[PDB]
């Protein structure tokens, strides 16, 4: 037999057995990804945590020439290092608040957007695509307003997205075509005197404040680029697979319908079992270290598996089921842990949470309209999706 072969599964609804077994006999075992290169898995919510926690596991590390591969870069290098290379220019702080779900108004048009959503579908009948004309419209609109940029823009940013984020096992030629033709896009909103708003208006500013002027252009697009496409990608494909796990779930859809106080709670343990992200987080070992019962030796690639936390019924207890009512319900590693902690953790919160309010209110019989073994889950990505989820109500 040849050795162990990561993903393990591409479906989002269900969580391969294979987990919990290397979970209680092998929480960190050896593993071959797509490229061929071998990588340490991690599975336990304990080791996990560990490495997440230990900045000698480098992302930055990952984009460095002949180390081993979880899959192809995408980007070029450098944006491996996108936060620690906004964060030496001074921006951290700036980028933080403007991707907050507290703007004014923000809440309200996410509202406004997600019931004409719903309207037009109800008017078009059923069956109706929760995530191609529900959860990705809604999560592409948010991030046009986070970023000041017009809505009408949205779906050409979006149509990258399906290549942006393959996970391949050789580089991709049409990802460079997208990139360059995004970063030129948003190069351009940078010089766009209409754009005085969200994100991008702020670093239009920024870029022209003497405490900037030799903050790099590139710097400033990527930014743009990556936020939008980072955020709408995560958002999307969570929703989408919480609905699911939600449709399935008629005492909790219920129950929600009725006490809508409830959603943050739900959608929290929504996040918690969500496979969206559909390989192990990796990080490059700068130095031998311990992990478990395996010495990881220096230049080694560790996979995180987020799944593999968050099921570990020794951090979880019951760890299948949504309860509302668990003590440590944050604990969760769905937006990681430590240096790399996702910055969009409370934008992703909203999104989801407003999403699911209307849905509930507007069409509160929502159910499948096949099969659940009819959706088709799209391979070789870094997130699980169904290409398309059709429901009625
Ligand atoms: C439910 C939605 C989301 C989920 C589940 C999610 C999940 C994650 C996870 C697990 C990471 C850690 C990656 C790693 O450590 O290797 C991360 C990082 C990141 N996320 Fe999110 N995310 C979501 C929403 C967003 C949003 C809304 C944005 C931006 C608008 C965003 C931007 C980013 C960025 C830029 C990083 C990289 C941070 C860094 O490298 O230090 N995410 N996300
Ligand atoms: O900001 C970043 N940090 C890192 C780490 C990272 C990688 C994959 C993700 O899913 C997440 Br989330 C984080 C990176 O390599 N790239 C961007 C995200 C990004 C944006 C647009 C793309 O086309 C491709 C990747």
């Amino acid at each position: 037999t040849v050795l162990l072969e990561v993903p393990f599964s591409a479906r989002g609804d269900r969580i391969p057995d294979a987990v919990a077994e290397l979970r209680t006999r092998e929480p960190i075992r050896k593993v071959r990804t797509i490229t061929g290169a071998e990588a340490w898995l991690v599975s336990s919510y304990a080791l996990c945590t560990q490495v997440l926690e230990d900045r000698r596991f480098s992302m930055k590390e990952t984009a460095a020439a002949g180390a081993p591969r979880l899959n192809a870069l995408t980007v070029p290098p450098e944006v491996v290092n996108n936060m620690g290379n906004i964060a030496d220019a001074g921006l951290r702080k700036a980028v933080m608040k403007a991707i907050t779900p507290k703007a004014p108004g923000l809440e309200q048009f996410l509202r406004d957007t997600a019931n004409s959503l719903l309207d037009n579908l109800i008017t078009e009948g059923a069956p109706a695509d929760l995530r191609n004309d529900f959860a990705d419209p809604l999560a592409t609109a948010l991030h046009c307003k986070v970023l000041g940029i017009p809505q009408e823009d949205g779906p050409k940013l979006f149509r990258s997205l399906s290549i942006a984020f393959m996970s391949s096992a050789d580089p991709i030629p049409a990802a460079k075509i997208n990139w360059d033709r995004d970063i030129e896009y948003m190069a351009g909103i940078l010089e766009n005197p209409n754009i005085t708003t969200g994100l991008m208006g702020e670093l239009s500013r920024l870029r022209k404040d003497p405490a900037y002027s030799h903050v790099s252009d590139e710097l400033f697009a990527t930014i743009g680029v990556t936020f939008f496409g980072a955020g709408v990608i995560s958002t999307g494909s969570f929703l989408t697979t919480a609905l699911i796990s939600l449709i399935q779930r008629p005492q909790l859809r219920n129950l929600l319908h009725e006490k809508p106080e409830l959603i943050p709670a739900g959608v929290e343990e929504l996040l918690r079992i969500n496979l969206s992200f559909a390989d192990g987080l990796p990080r490059l070992a700068t130095a031998d270290i311990q992990v478990g019962d395996v010495l990881v030796r220096k230049g080694e690639l560790v996979l995180v598996l987020l799944e593999g936390a968050n099921f570990d019924p020794e951090h979880f207890p019951n760890p299948g089921s949504i309860e509302l009512d668990r003590p440590n319900p944050t604990s969760h590693l769905a937006f990681g842990r430590g240096q790399h902690f996702c910055p969009g953790s409370a934008l992703g919160r909203r999104h989801a949470q407003i999403g699911i309010e209307a849905l509930l209110k507007k069409m509160p019989g929502v159910d499948l309209a096949v099969p659940i073994d009819q959706l088709v889950w799209r391979t070789r990505f870094q997130r699980r999706i169904p290409e398309r989820l059709p429901v009625l109500w």
